[PDB]
DNA sequence: CGGGTTTTTGTTAAGGGCTGTATCACTGTGTAAGACAGGCCAGATC
DNA sequence: GATCTGGCCTGTCTTA
DNA sequence: CTGGATCTGGCCTGTCTTA
DNA sequence: CGGGTTTTTGTCTGGCTTCACACTTGATTTGCATCACTGTGTAAGACAGGCCAGATCCAG
DNA sequence: CACAGTGATACAGCCCTTAACAAAAACCCG
DNA sequence: CACAGTGATGCAAATCAAGTGTGAAGCCAGACAAAAACCCG
C-alpha cells in the first residue's frame, strides 16, 4: 500500500484512541481519551523572566500508554485465558505488575538551526509489562507473563528528553508530572472492554531498573564514595567489611522522607555529624518510590572489574611488596592485558562493558592468570574464589533461581560464608576496612531479595540499553533532522517498534 | 573575523583570556543570528554557510569601526566572486564572467590582503591562499574544470 | 568503485607502500596497452589515460616524496 | 463513388476519492603530527 | 670570568 | 616587651566508588 | 407455554465436467542448523593524608 | 557549486458519477 | 544466566518431470420434505 495507507493505519495502535474511564476518576487528571504525543514541559514557561529552560521533552501520557499496551496484548491475555482453562467472558479484577527504568546519555550531538541551547546529552524512560493473573475461584493463576523480560522488543517508552540526568532540577520539573500521575494511579481502577467485554485492571508498579547512581540521586542519597554505602540497610563501609553476611533490608521511600524530615527540622537539635548519625545519610527529598533492588547488569559489570584489579595486583605479588610505584602497576596492567590477548583472545578496553565480563569468568581464564604468577597457593586461592563466584552468580543472574539452579539457591548461605572468610583471611592486603558497594549487595541482601520477590535478573535494566541503542539508530535514521520533530518522530517510531500486535505478522511460521 | 573584533591592527599584543572572549563572542553571535552551532573543527556545511553576505552583516554588528566594514564588504564580495571558477563544473559554459575576470579579480584581492590586512597576512602565507591566487586559471585552462575531480566521493 | 580496503595507519609508510606496490605495478603495466572485448557481440577497444586528483594535500606530500606542509616550500604545483 | 444505418468516442454544465510529487528545514562523510623561529641557561673560552 | 654558542625547549602555524 | 617553640585550619591532592 | 409464514438446506434424482491418483530417478530448489563475533552499557563526588601558615602559647 | 536522505503537509492530476448530443470509422444498397 | 542479528556453508527434505489411464467431487434440471427464525397465540 502507499504511505498514506500507513500513516492511516498508525492511528489504531497509537495510544489516544480507544475509550476507558477508572472506577473512580484520577486527581488532577483529565477525562479527555484522545490525548497522544504531548509537549514534555507540561506548561513550564519560557519566559525570560524566569528560571532558564534549555531543554524539549515529548511524552505520553500513563494511563492512555498503558490503555494502548493493553489494546495491544489483547490477544495474549485472551490466549492464556484459554490456555489456563477459564473462560473468556471472565470479567474479575485483572492484576498487572510493570517495570520502570530510566538512563541517562551522552554523546547525543546538536543540531544546528534555532531552537534552544540543547545540551549535548539524552535521558531516557520507559515501562514494560511483567505479568498479568486473575483471581479466580480462591488462589490466583497466572494469564500472561513477558518469556523475554529483557528484550528490546518490549520496552515501551514514555518520555524523551534532551537534558542531563545531573540536573536535578530540570530532571524534577519534566517527571513530576509523571510521578503525579503514577501515584493518582496507584489507588484506581480501569473500565476496559476486551472482545466486547468491559474488563476491571488494577496495577502494581515495581522500578527496578535503575543504576545506583540515579538511585542515589533520586531517594535523596548521598554519593557513591559517602560512608553508607547500601541502599537497602543502614551499615557503613567500616562494618561492611567485617560481617559481610548478617544484614536486613531496612531502607523504604517513607522511612526516606521521615528521615529527611527530621534532617530540616532537627527536633534534637544536635550537631551535624550527629544529625548525619541520625539520619543515617539522608539529606534531600526523595520524588520518586523505588523498591529495594540489585540491577544485575552493573553488579556483574563491578564484580569483573574488582576481579581484574585483583588479577592485576596478584601477578605483582603485592601481599607481600606493599610498596609499589606507579611504573610498576603499568608493568603488570600490560602484562595481564597482553597475556589476555595471547591465551583468552580478549582486546584490552578501558571502560568495563558486559561482554567482557561474561568471557573473563571462566576457570580457565583462572588457569591462563595462575600461568603468570609463581606462587602455588595463591593459585589455589583464585581458583576457590573463582569457583565460589561462579557457583554463587547463578542465583541472582538467572530468571527462576527457584527451578533453574534450587541447589545453588539452597546452598547460597555457605558459599557467601565461605566466600567473605576467604576475603578476610586470605585477601586481608585488600579487604581490611574497606570493600565496594556490589560485593555488600551480592553477599547480604540477595537472599531475601529471592524470597521476597522470586528473581534479580528479570527485573535488571538490560532492555533499557537495547532501547538506548534503538534511540541512537532512529534518532539517525528515522527521523526528521530538526530539533522541532526529532523527538516526537523518533518516540513514535520507537512505540510502533516495540508494539506486539505487529510482531505477530513476523511470527507467520506456526 | 576573530582577529578583527578584537581590533589587533590597533593592540598588536593580546593575552590568551582576550582570544578566548573573542571567539566565544563571535560564536555566541553566530549561534543567534546565522543559527550555527559552535564545532571544534571546521566542517564543510558550516564552511558554506558561513560564507554569505548576510554572514559579514551580522559580523560587522561587533566592529565598532566603519572602514573596517567595507574592508570586509570588498573582501567577501571578490572571494563570492572568485569561488563559482573553481567550485563550478563547467566553468566555461556556467560562469563565463567569472572565468574571463578571474585575474583582476585575484589581484585585487592579493592587493586588498596586502594593504589592508598587513596585521595577519605580512611575509606569511598559507597553502590554499596560494593555491587559488596562482595556480587555478592555468588549471582551467589545462583541464577544463576544476571541482569535477574532488576528493568528496571518497569522503 | 571501490578497490582496496586494508587496516593500517595512513602515515604508516612501510606497510603503506608495501601493500600499494602491486596496483601501482599494474597500473603503471597497463598504462602501455590496449584493452579488447566482445560487448554486445562485437570485439571493442579501449585505452586509458588515469589522472589521481582525489588526495589530500597530506597524503600528496606523503606519495611524492616532500616534506610537511609546515615547510616553506608550500605548494606543491 | 454516396444515403442509411451501425459501432465505439468526446464531452464539461460539477463534485468525491485515491495517488503521485513538490516543499521544508536539516543531517552525515571531510578530525594528529610535523616544521620552525624565538628564547634561554650550561658551558668552552681568550 | 663575563661572553657569546650550542642545543634544548616551546608556543604557533600548517596541513588533517 | 618580645623572640621563639609549636599546635591546629584548611587546602590541594591523590585514591576509591559509582557511572 | 406453542399455531402461521416465509427462510435455509441437505437430499431425492441420475447424468455432464475438471481435477485426482499409482509409480520412477536424477536433478533442482527450498529450508534450516551452525559458527565466531557485534552493540547498548561511557563524569563526578566522597574521603584521608601530607603540608605549611599562621595563630597559640612559653619564658627571659 | 555534494548529495542522497527524511517524515508530515498540501495540492495537482487522474480516476470515478447524472448529459444527450455529436464527430470518426465501417457495410447494405444505389 | 541478552539478544536479535551477520553472513556464509553444509546437509536434509520437498518437488518436478514425463509417462496414463481410470476415480471422484461436484451442479443441474423441480420438489415437496425438515427444520427454523420472524410474527405473536
Ligand atoms: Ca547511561
Ligand atoms: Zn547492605
Amino acid at each position: 500500500q502507499p504511505l498514506h495507507a500507513l500513516r492511516n493505519a498508525e492511528k489504531v495502535l497509537l495510544p489516544g484512541y480507544h475509550p476507558f474511564e477508572w472506577q473512580p476518576p484520577l486527581k488532577n487528571v483529565s477525562s479527555r481519551t484522545d490525548v497522544g504525543i504531548i509537549d514534555g514541559l507540561s506548561g513550564l514557561a519560557s519566559s525570560v523572566d524566569e528560571y532558564p529552560v534549555d531543554t524539549i521533552a515529548k511524552r505520553f501520557r500513563y494511563d492512555s500508554a498503558l490503555v494502548s499496551a493493553l489494546m495491544d496484548m489483547e490477544e495474549d491475555i485472551l490466549e492464556g485465558m484459554r490456555s489456563q482453562d477459564l473462560d473468556d467472558y471472565l470479567n474479575g479484577p485483572f492484576t498487572v505488575v510493570v517495570k520502570e527504568s530510566c538512563d541517562g546519555m551522552g554523546d547525543v550531538s546538536e543540531k544546528h538551526g534555532s531552537g534552544p541551547a540543547v545540551p549535548e546529552k539524552a535521558v531516557r524512560f520507559s515501562f514494560t509489562v511483567m505479568r498479568i493473573t486473575i483471581e479466580h475461584g480462591s488462589q490466583n493463576v497466572k494469564v500472561f507473563e513477558e518469556p523475554k523480560p529483557n528484550s528490546e522488543l518490549c520496552c515501551k517508552p514514555l518520555c524523551l528528553m534532551l537534558a542531563d540526568e545531573s540536573d536535578h532540577e530540570t530532571l524534577t520539573a519534566i517527571l513530576s508530572p509523571l510521578i503525579a500521575e503514577r501515584e493518582a494511579m496507584k489507588s484506581s481502577e480501569l473500565t476496559l472492554e476486551m472482545g466486547g467485554i468491559p474488563r476491571t485492571f488494577k496495577f502494581i508498579f515495581r522500578g527496578t531498573g535503575y543504576d545506583e547512581k540515579l538511585v542515589r540521586e533520586v531517594e535523596g542519597l548521598e554519593a557513591s564514595g559517602s560512608v553508607y554505602i547500601c541502599t537497602l540497610c543502614d551499615t557503613t563501609r567500616l562494618e561492611a567489611s567485617q560481617n559481610l553476611v548478617f544484614h536486613s533490608i531496612t531502607r523504604s521511600h517513607a522511612e526516606n522522607l521521615q528521615r529527611y524530615e527530621v534532617w530540616r527540622s532537627n527536633p534534637y537539635h544536635e550537631s551535624v555529624e550527629e544529625l548525619r548519625d541520625r539520619v543515617k545519610g539522608v539529606s534531600a527529598k526523595p520524588f520518586i518510590e523505588t523498591v529495594p533492588s540489585i540491577d544485575a547488569l552493573h553488579c556483574d559489570i563491578g564484580n569483573a572489574a574488582e576481579f581484574y584489579k585483583i588479577f592485576q595486583l596478584e601477578i605483582g605479588e603485592v601481599y607481600k611488596h606493599p610498596n609499589a610505584s606507579k611504573e610498576e602497576r603499568k608493568r603488570w596492567q600490560a602484562t595481564l592485558d597482553k597475556h589476555l590477548r595471547k591465551r583468552m583472545n580478549l582486546k584490552p578496553i578501558m571502560r568495563m562493558n558486559g561482554n567482557f565480563a561474561r568471557k573473563l569468568m571462566t576457570q580457565e581464564t583462572v588457569d591462563a592468570v595462575c600461568e603468570l604468577i609463581p606462587s602455588e597457593e595463591r593459585h589455589e586461592a583464585l581458583r576457590e574464589l573463582m569457583d565460589l563466584y561462579l557457583k554463587m552468580k547463578p542465583v541472582w543472574r538467572s530468571s527462576c533461581p527457584a527451578k533453574e539452579c534450587p541447589e545453588s539457591l539452597c546452598q547460597y548461605s555457605f558459599n557467601s560464608q565461605r566466600f567473605a572468610e576467604l576475603l578476610s583471611t586470605k585477601f586481608k592486603y585488600r579487604y581490611e576496612g574497606k570493600i565496594t558497594n556490589y560485593f555488600h549487595k551480592t553477599l547480604a541482601h540477595v537472599p531475601e531479595i529471592i524470597e521476597r520477590d522470586g528473581s534479580i535478573g528479570a527485573w535488571a535494566s538490560e532492555g533499557n540499553q537495547s532501547g538506548n541503542k534503538l534511540f541512537r539508530r532512529f534518532r539517525k535514521m528515522n527521523a526528521r533532522q530538526s530539533k522541532c520533530y526529532e523527538m516526537e518522530d523518533v518516540l513514535k517510531h520507537h512505540w510502533l517498534y516495540t508494539s506486539k500486535y505487529l510482531q505477530k505478522f513476523m511470527n507467520a511460521h506456526n
